[PDB]
């Protein structure tokens, strides 16, 4: 079996950059200087595993350099022996026998690192000096202690392991196999692997964890959760690699991606992780991004990327958790539930902190200070299900709508009508029957945040102010990192002026004011647009016969409708129409109102994803997608 171990080692170091590019854990380019007492200066990995952690991550950091072609210490005869002399310094460090569920030192799950980075280490190692003095004895050394702490693909000093902990496991164990001479077709037989082959199947599931039929990722039984996810991806390369293209679901977790993601690695916050974050510098590394938008019809999100721009809105939906919280992070619900905003390609990525996490585009703020807490009940994680949660979602070539309705009793009782419209290059946001529990907000005018800014922040704008006073006193056509924004109003819908605030220190705001009592009777409502910097349009909305029925007309092609529970959007010759009930028939009077709304009552349609049934049309498959697509004249 020497030619398959030597042809994965090729390919191993061949993609090594690429892969470490997609790993979320590491430390980048290194110049750490080297100790022979603790393998690097500064640290304390015999006593802080926290520090151990950091001396692995260095060592494969190392290993990169070492293998990248372009880098300074390529092949370098010094940095190959500084690898294999800080390993040696490791393995003279851990116990044998193995400990039984304990860590080496520290206290227990910090075990971590021995069981997950620690493997890694010995492989990065062992591979990158192959064609070195070193190879013989760092795959001896991989052998017996990759024997010792990594038995089996799945157990680790007396654990068994799963998820994305036993994806990480395998890579080096099934290398650790392949130095002992055992073949792939030998090794994929194991126990341990075919756990890890159910693992990374990702077959669509319909409820719980894994990827749901619309190719989103829930972690946490019920919680939008891609940090898992991202976390273990790049072990995938290593899988297809080692048991064929066929042991993962490659065009699921391909759209999951797509669902959410950008090349710039920005991604939507309500479905990252708990501190609040917008940002992965892995995520843009997954995958070539199509510009598209994407729907995912049932999980509830709609997503864009265009040239200009990345937009995404998280909806709500009873079967999935609006929020999670842990003893630290309680803060994020408004953003994950209420982010309404379109972020320029090209502008700076502002990540989230303590003090700005309250704040975004489209978040309606129930105090001045905006902090809005759902603390987790249990000793770490709780996740919350909204009380009403009914999305719709409909999408065409370059546009995209969302209708969201959601109630959330752990937010004071909050309810909305959220109307969300993505296009070349813009987006639309109505909310309206904004609701609070009546009397609940002490005399206290709610506000919709229209934008927002953390002022640490050297951007080459003036501030939300300074804008103002120098438009004539107003807010109309305010900028920040390359976005825009207008008010919106619509005839006989109460929309406010944009106004400027500071909450705290870190924050500016333009918004739109919502009185209390208004919000008291659930009929409170904002409206606004926001362009990416250069671009603008002529759109405009009307109410028409109803307040709940919505046209929305771009002016460049692109038309929508919000009439609750239906959501439409025209471009072209397509138009799609989705029911926040998820019918899976369409009357074909709601499709003829529909173009009796936008004016465009005498419009020639037929089906291209449905058939004639019972009294309009009914889904050719509902499995996966509950648009509505027709073709027109």
């Amino acid at each position: 079996n020497i030619q398959e171990l030597q042809n994965f080692e090729r390919w191993f170091k061949n993609n090594l950059s690429y892969s470490f590019s997609q790993k979320a854990e590491k430390v980048v380019n290194p110049n750490r200087n080297w100790n022979d007492n603790t393998v690097f200066d500064n640290l304390s990995p015999w006593t802080s595993v926290p520090d151990f952690g950091t001396v692995c991550h260095t060592l494969i950091g190392y290993c990169v350099r070492y293998n990248n072609t372009s880098d300074t210490l390529y092949q370098n005869p010094e940095l190959a022996y500084n690898l294999i002399n800080g390993l040696r310094i490791i393995c003279s460090k851990l116990p044998d026998p193995p400990p039984h569920q304990q860590a080496p030192w520290g206290p227990v799950a910090d075990w971590y690192h021995f069981t997950i980075t620690m493997p890694e280490v010995f492989m990065n190692i062992t591979i990158v000096l192959n064609e070195t003095q070193h190879y013989d004895e760092a795959a001896s050394l991989t052998r017996y202690w990759l024997g010792l702490y990594l038995p089996t693909a799945v157990n680790s000093m007396g654990w068994h392991r799963t998820a994305g902990n036993s994806m990480r496991m395998g890579v080096p164990y099934t290398y650790s196999q392949m130095l002992r001479g055992y073949s792939l077709a030998q090794i994929r037989q194991e126990q341990g692997i075919q756990e890890i082959l159910n693992t990374i199947a990702f077959p669509y599931v319909t409820q719980g964890n894994g990827l749901h039929v619309d190719s989103i990722y829930i972690d946490h039984i019920d919680v939008r959760a891609y940090g898992y996810l991202i976390n273990s991806y790049f072990t995938f390369a290593y899988y297809t690699y080692y048991f064929g293209d066929e042991v993962i679901n490659t065009v699921g977790l391909t759209r999951a991606i797509e669902n959410v993601g950008s090349p710039e690695g920005v991604v939507v916050p309500g479905v990252m992780s708990r501190n609040g974050t917008l940002y992965s510098n892995v995520i843009g590394n997954f995958i070539t991004y199509p510009l598209a938008v994407h729907s995912a019809d049932y999980s509830k999100v709609l997503t864009k990327l265009s040239k200009t721009y990345y937009g995404s809105v998280v909806g709500v939906t009873n079967r999935l958790a609006y929020y999670e919280s842990d003893p630290t992070n309680n803060i994020q619900a408004p953003l994950w539930t209420m982010a309404r905003r379109i972020w320029n390609r090209r502008g700076r990525i502002i990540n989230y902190n303590a003090n700005t996490v309250s704040f975004e585009s489209g978040i309606i703020l129930q105090s001045l200070n905006g902090i809005m807490r759902i603390p987790s009940g249990t000793t770490s994680t709780q996740s919350f299900r909204p009380t009403i949660g009914q999305t719709a979602i409909a999408k065409t070539d370059t546009a995209g709508a969302i209708l969201v309705y959601a109630k959330f009793a752990e937010m004071n009782n909050l309810q909305f009508k959220s109307c969300t419209l993505f296009y070349d290059h813009g987006m639309f946001q109505l909310y309206y029957n904004i609701g609070v529990e009546p009397n609940s907000l002490n005399n206290t005018n709610g506000r919709v945040i229209v934008l927002s800014r953390d002022t640490s922040v050297n951007t080459n704008d003036l501030s939300f102010e300074a804008q103002r006073i120098n438009n004539n006193n107003s807010s109309e056509g305010t900028t920040f990192n390359g976005v825009v924004c207008h008010r919106v109003p619509i005839t006989n819908i109460n929309v406010p002026s944009l106004t400027v605030r500071s909450p705290n220190s870190s924050v500016e705001l333009v918004e739109q004011i919502i009185s209390f009592q208004t919000m008291y009777t659930a009929t409170a409502s904002a409206c606004y647009k926001l362009n990416v910097e250069g671009h603008s349009d002529s759109l405009r909305a009307f109410r028409v016969n109803s307040d709940e029925n919505i046209y929305v007309n771009v002016g460049n092609g692109v038309k929508a409708l919000f009439n609750y529970p239906w959501v439409m959007v025209k471009e072209n010759n397509k138009v799609s129409f989705m029911s926040a009930n998820e019918d899976t028939t369409i009357p074909f009077s709601v499709i003829m109102n529909s173009f009796t709304s936008i004016g465009e009552p005498a419009l020639q349609y037929s089906p291209s994803n449905c058939f004639v049934y019972g009294n309009g049309f009914k889904l050719n498959n509902s499995t996966f997608d509950l648009q509505f697509i027709f073709e027109i004249v």
